[PDB]
RNA sequence: AAAAUAAAAAAAAAAAAAUUUGUAAGGUAUGUAUUAUUUUUU
């Protein structure tokens, strides 16, 4: 609105300044048929993204929303779009208003528009599932985002707090210290997905943190997604919700019943 | 009218043929595992 309805979006990265389709060096000779490194040993070849995602400076209209683009650009999410005001998806954070046109749609896709599959992966990675509406966020890589500093728990969880609050309504939040996991969820599914791909590899480091200089060399906070959580008062707790959203659909599957007669 | 040519001395010198060229397999096994404190809420 003030950041957005006002503005047009901005080009985070000229077409000169975006990264080369081949990957680093991992082998010995370069497969042109699956783009890959062939002939040795791989190294980790995870790597932090160079670029970053700034919601309130990026954002703006673009062609998507003259037009009528229900999905929004991935690249967007990632900070990484050229198009700026000519690419055809939606540069701004998912709001209330465009989740509720991704509605019929955003059963199967996501809400970049990529499809879901049955079953979800062995590590829990990139797209979600059709069978599961699931809202929470697995954090990890926590260690390799903060380039191996120390720092106490209860200040790991702000800087958790803060950069996921700009990405939408933030359900809760809470660090574990046992295993450093953080498990973030949201009121949205398509903030879920959004925040997914838009913290996916990135520094957890300020610029003040000292560390801004050698941030590069790292691997980036892993983001997956969340398992069914174990303690037993979620677990009722996802009962309760489970049957005060089932009374509010008894009410309207009788409504067009009694449209039908 | 028919013919349109009804024949030598008496035995001489002179040679040819044509072929088809290289590749892979049956031998040095096959199989398993291997960077992940890259930490999934009690
Ligand atoms: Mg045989
Ligand atoms: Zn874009």
């Amino acid at each position: 609105m003030t950041s957005w309805r006002d503005k047009s979006a901005k080009v985070q990265v000229k077409e000169s300044e975006l990264p080369s389709s081949i990957p680093a060096q991992t082998g010995l000779t370069f497969n042109i048929w699956y783009n890959k490194w062939s002939q040795g040993f791989a190294g980790n070849t995870r790597f932090v993204s160079p670029f970053a995602l700034q919601p309130q400076l990026h954002s703006g209209k673009t062609r998507g929303d003259n037009d009528g683009q229900l999905f929004f650009c991935l690249f967007f999410a990632k900070g990484m779009c050229c198009l700026g005001p000519k690419c055809e998806y939606l540069h701004h954070i998912p709001d209330e208003e465009d989740i509720g046109k991704l509605a019929l749609r955003t059963e199967v896709l996501d809400c970049f528009g990529r499809e879901k599959f049955a079953d979800y992966r062995e590590d829990m990675g990139g797209i979600g599932s059709f069978r599961k509406k699931n809202k929470t966020l697995y954090v990890g890589g926590i260690d390799g985002a903060l380039n191996s500093k120390h720092l106490k728990p209860a200040q790991i969880e702000s800087r958790i707090r803060f950069v996921f609050s700009r990405l939408g309504d933030i359900d809760r939040i809470r660090y574990v210290e046992s295993k450093n996991c953080g498990f973030v969820k949201f009121k949205y599914q398509a903030n879920a997905e959004f925040a997914k791909e838009a913290m996916s590899n990135q520094t957890l480091l300020l610029p003040s943190d000292k560390e801004w200089d050698d941030r590069r060399e790292g691997t980036g906070l892993l983001v997956k997604w969340a398992n069914e959580d174990p303690d037993p008062a979620a677990q009722k707790r996802l009962q309760e919700e489970l049957k005060l959203e089932s009374l509010n659909m008894m009410v309207h599957l009788i409504n067009n019943n009694t449209n039908s007669a």
